[PDB]
């Protein structure tokens, strides 16, 4: 069967500004990169960036609600989410509405997200403050 | 410092064919559902399916080439690709990396894939034949 998430790749439309965005100002780890992509690691996480001339920058009103959330601890959140607003990166959304989350744009408009918690720790969250009509199974 | 991907959520314009999609067809795990959205497992992937009245059923030529892949062993890929092909899920590209790959659309159009291989298994693979301009760290 499938087993989780093997790889995300992202579309970029500049390269360098996004592979210096995901290592520099997020920390990942770069482990290669060529004329048209890079590959980072994010603990088990294995994202890809893919230069695509169809990428094009997406302010937040124009994009769905597709994101992107990746894990920080309880003890790092607040500074992590406070250096990206003091480096002046965009965001696209402040309503805590599934837990402790900082919501925040890459270069291209990827809707990205800083996130304490488990999905265990949300669906407990949940049984007390559910959602309209929510059923647990 | 960031330790994973915690959630991978999808923008979706059908609640119902989407979960269908996911739990029934691709075997993942619904653990919540509510008025507009879901929750699901996919080994240690969260989804969360989210309805989005913003979502368009989006053709993949008119997306760019982010995706989304869901590992799955070599000895199950061909019989999972004949499931989708069974399904009448359409194919937005042909695979030419190296580990097999099938690139599949979902119901709205998000563009993704079974792959079999990892990280470390693309890097050595591109350590003896590097793409171009490619560098390693
Ligand atoms: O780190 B760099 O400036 C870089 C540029 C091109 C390829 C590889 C690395
Ligand atoms: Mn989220
Ligand atoms: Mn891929």
């Amino acid at each position: 069967m499938l087993s989780g998430l093997n790889h995300l790749t992202l579309a970029v439309s500049q390269l360098a500004p996004s592979v210096a965005f995901y290592q520099q100002l997020l920390g990942m780890t770069l482990h290669a990169r060529w004329d048209s992509g890079a590959y980072l690691s994010c603990g088990d996480l294995w994202l890809c960036l893919s230069l695509d001339p169809q990428r094009r920058v997406t302010p937040p009103e124009e994009s769905d609600y597709t994101h992107y959330a990746f894990s920080i601890s309880e003890a790092d959140f607040a500074s992590f989410a406070a250096r990206l607003e003091a480096a002046g990166v965009a965001v696209w959304k402040l309503n805590r509405s599934e837990g402790a989350s900082h919501y925040f744009l890459d270069p291209d408009g990827h809707k990205l997200e800083l996130h304490v918690g488990s999905l265990a720790q949300r669906l407990a969250a949940c049984r007390e403050q559910p959602y309209k009509g929510m059923v647990f199974f």
